[PDB]
């Protein structure tokens, strides 16, 4: 794959840049550009402007998803309460709930109406009208402890991973654990709705048997384009940026590794669009020894 910087964001008005992640907006005019400060900023991707700036957290944002139909976001922080909440983005931007301690977030998939929350090894989920807790999924005895657990739904929103867990979500029960092989990392449904990657190990849904061990996806995030035809996998840095300089494509089909992008800046986030046009990924410009990062985002032709 081949990837042509085109276009540079710099948060305006400040000598350091700040951004920490980045998604491309449900409709194609925007890049939503989270700060280290909880801000949220709007640029136009064709002006390369701003034109509109969010408050939504005190401190870094560390993750952004905004809903397909283009009304809601979630976005989740480092530190400063509420630690993930969602926001409307019709005529006013209104909070519309808050997930105060879960520390990550995903919307469910088929049908939006529902938030995932990740809050250590246990994983809730909300319903997005009443903001209520629905379930706690939590099962002491099948626990892996991923330190970095990401609680996640599966396509059809009829499954849950959670903690390496396979959880039914209509009968509220675990029902698979897969074996433990890392510290850190709990894994992702493939948009396929057939493979779940946990860390280096893909397995099968159906008969839950190994089907690949992909050394190269150790300790990495994950993100499928939009017709989920290409995985892009970055490396996290040991547990600041963080992932390292590098991020890996593979063909999602039949994992077959295509290129290793060194873009030789450390990598704060990557989003893609829904055109599978452009890639954005936000960037630390700052040099190996400065006392400041300077973290930009990079927009890129794939
Ligand atoms: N969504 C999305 C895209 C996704 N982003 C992240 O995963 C991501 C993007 N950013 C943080 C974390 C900031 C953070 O902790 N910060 C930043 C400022 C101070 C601390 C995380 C992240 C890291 C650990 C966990 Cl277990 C889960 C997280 F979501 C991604 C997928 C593939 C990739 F190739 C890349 Cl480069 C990114
Ligand atoms: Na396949």
């Amino acid at each position: 794959s081949a990837f042509r910087p085109i276009s540079v964001f710099r948060e305006a008005n400040e000598d350091e840049s700040g951004f920490t992640c980045c998604a491309f907006s449900a409709r194609e005019r925007f890049l939503m550009l989270g700060t280290c400060t909880g801000q949220l900023k709007l640029y136009n991707v064709f002006s390369g402007q701003e034109e509109a700036s969010y408050n939504c957290h005190n401190s870094a944002i560390t993750h952004l998803e905004p809903s397909r139909d283009g009304s809601l976001l979630l976005t989740s922080a480092t530190w400063s309460q509420p630690l993930s909440a969602l926001w409307g983005m019709k005529s006013v931007f209104d909070m519309k709930h808050s997930f105060t301690e879960d520390h990550y977030v995903e919307f469910s998939k088929h049908s939006q109406d529902r938030v995932i929350g990740t809050k250590g090894d246990i994983a809730h989920i909300y319903d997005i009208q009443t903001g209520n807790k629905l379930l706690t999924l939590f099962n002491p005895d099948l626990a892996n402890n991923y330190k970095r657990n990401c609680a996640t739904f599966n396509p059809t929103d009829d499954l849950v991973l959670n903690d390496g867990v396979l959880w039914d979500v209509r009968s509220a029960q675990a029902i698979h654990k897969f074996d433990k092989f890392n510290m850190n990392i709990s894994g992702v449904f493939h948009p396929n709705g057939l493979e779940v990657i946990i860390n280096t190990e893909i397995w099968d849904l159906r008969t839950f048997h190994l089907l690949h061990t992909v050394p190269a996806l150790d300790q990495c995030r994950v993100v499928f384009n939009h017709t989920g035809t290409v995985m892009y996998g970055a490396m996290l840095q040991a547990d600041k940026s963080p992932f390292g300089s590098s991020f890996r494509t593979f063909n999602a089909t039949d994992y077959k590794p295509i290129a290793t992008i060194d873009v030789k800046r450390n990598i704060f986030d990557l989003c893609t669009d829904t055109k599978d046009c452009y890639l954005a990924v936000i960037e630390n410009q700052g040099s190996m020894d400065a006392l400041n990062m300077d973290t930009v985002c990079r927009l890129y032709e794939v």
